[PDB]
RNA sequence: GCAGACUAUCUGC
């Protein structure tokens, strides 16, 4: 009966393109609770987590008289067909794989809405669904439901699809039989830990999110200097601890057409981003997950990417931004970039902007830019 | 009306 409904749910889930489905109880996540507290006391959380720990670990608080949680996963593509080439004059930035195609929040919610209506259409079933923006830890739910195991890079990693999956889940009042957690396949490997550009993976399965490039790309303020050279040409997110992972070798699934990257926005030219209108940003980037904080972090990161490529051809546009952009973070990061690119011809204009800039943080960035030129010109 | 900022409000033309 419940066994029967489970069988049907699984069947239906697959038919609407869910790539993996699991079941667990609505029992409290005791281990997670301790973990969240530890991470918090260490200053290792990101701040994107639901702040109420009671709600994060207690399904029955979220859904009264809850009995189970249904976990779903969808595999997303890891290779971009016909990626454009980033040339000396036409430099590009890159969005992480989790921001290719239609925002996964929309895709996975659509599927959960269907799973919910499936159950409602039967019987007194009650549900509460979430993807990423709900109170639960999606990874904790998926681990306990047998979707994948918790690898050393913190990713839920599946045998079929690797770590390249979007997670979502649905709390119900249906006493489904739970599944069994699956085996840890990392063994003695430490490739992700050694590859991480900032050492954010401080121990296996432990992230200092404050040092993680994926977090850093999404911040709205000034990027701390020690990361300005580690971010490379990343505009949003970071994939290094997954792409380097042996468990992901060969894993390039194209099962969902709306997840297919549009190469011109997944790997966009940097210079046009510096001047994009809001209307144009909304039209081009508005349906990818990477636009959820608007265009400012993206534009800040594109400035850093151009400094990274030392693109002297961006120096006039950067000079205009340093002067004209209404945002202190953009004027300041542009001034730093001008100094970083290392064309002594712009030293004078930095000196002149310093005397005109009123914002103290931006003034400081112009001073750093001036300093960068002074040091590099004397080499 | 347009453009911008901030995450409805604010600011210009
Ligand atoms: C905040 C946030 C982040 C933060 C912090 C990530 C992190 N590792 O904590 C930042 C902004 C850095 C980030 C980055 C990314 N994230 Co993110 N993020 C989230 C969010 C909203 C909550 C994460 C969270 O609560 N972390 C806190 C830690 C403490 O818990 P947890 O990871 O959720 O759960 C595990 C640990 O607690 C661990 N644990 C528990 N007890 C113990 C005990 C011991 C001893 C140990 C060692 C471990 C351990 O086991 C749990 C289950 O795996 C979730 C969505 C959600 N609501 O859950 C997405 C989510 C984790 N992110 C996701 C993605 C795709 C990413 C990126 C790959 C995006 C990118 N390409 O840049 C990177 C990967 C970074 C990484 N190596 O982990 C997916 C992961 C899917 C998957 N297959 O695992 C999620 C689930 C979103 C989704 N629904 O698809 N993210
Ligand atoms: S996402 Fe990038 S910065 Fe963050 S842990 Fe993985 S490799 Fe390190
Ligand atoms: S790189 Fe190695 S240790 Fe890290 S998640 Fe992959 S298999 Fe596990």
């Amino acid at each position: 009966n419940v066994y029967q409904l489970k069988e049907e749910l699984i069947e239906y889930a697959k038919s609407i393109g869910v790539d993996k489905i699991g079941f667990t109880t609505a029992d409290t996540f005791d281990s997670l609770k301790d973990r969240l507290i530890l991470q918090e006391s260490l200053g290792y959380l990101s701040g994107f987590e639901e702040p109420d720990i009671e709600k994060r670990v207690t399904p029955k608080l979220l859904l009264p008289k809850a009995k189970s949680i249904v976990a779903i996963a969808l595999a997303y593509p890891s290779r971009m067909k016909d990626a454009p080439r980033s040339t000396r004059t036409e430099r590009r930035g890159i969005f992480c794989r989790a921001s290719w195609g239609k925002d996964y929040h929309d895709v996975l919610r659509e599927k959960l809405d269907l799973l919910e209506d499936f159950l409602k259409s039967k019987h007194d079933i009650r549900t509460k669904s979430m993807v990423d923006t709900g109170e639960l830890s999606d990874r904790a739910v998926a681990e306990r439901a047998g979707i994948g195991f918790s690898a050393k890079n913190c990713m839920i990693t599946t045998p079929e699809y690797g770590s390249y999956v979007y997670l979502a889940e649905m709390i119900t009042n249906i006493p489904f039989e739970p599944d069994v957690p699956i085996e840890d396949m990392c063994g003695s490997c430490t490739k992700c830990l050694d590859a991480c550009p900032t050492g954010a993976l401080v121990n296996p399965g432990q992230l200092n999110a404050q040092r993680c490039i994926s977090f850093l790309t999404q911040t709205k303020g000034f990027l701390p200097d020690e990361f300005r050279t580690k971010i490379g040409n990343r505009l949003y997110g970071c994939d290094t601890c997954q792409t380097v992972c042996p468990l992901n070798k060969g894993k390039d699934f194209h099962l969902h057409p709306e997840m297919e990257p549009d190469p011109e926005i997944a790997k966009p030219l940097l210079k046009p981003l510096l001047a994009i209108s809001n209307r144009e940003f909304k039209e081009k980037f508005g349906h990818v997950s990477g636009s959820w904080r608007g265009k400012k972090p993206i534009q800040r990161n594109a400035i850093l990417a151009l400094a990274h490529f030392k693109d002297a051809s961006a120096l006039p546009e950067l000079t205009e931004l340093m002067h004209k952009d209404p945002r202190p973070v953009i004027r300041g990061t542009a001034a730093w970039a001008i100094g970083k690119i290392g064309d002594p011809a712009y030293a004078e204009e930095l000196e002149k902007a310093l005397e005109k800039e009123k914002d103290e943080e931006a003034k400081l960035e112009i001073e750093k830019g001036i300093e960068l030129l002074k040091a590099s010109g004397m080499t």
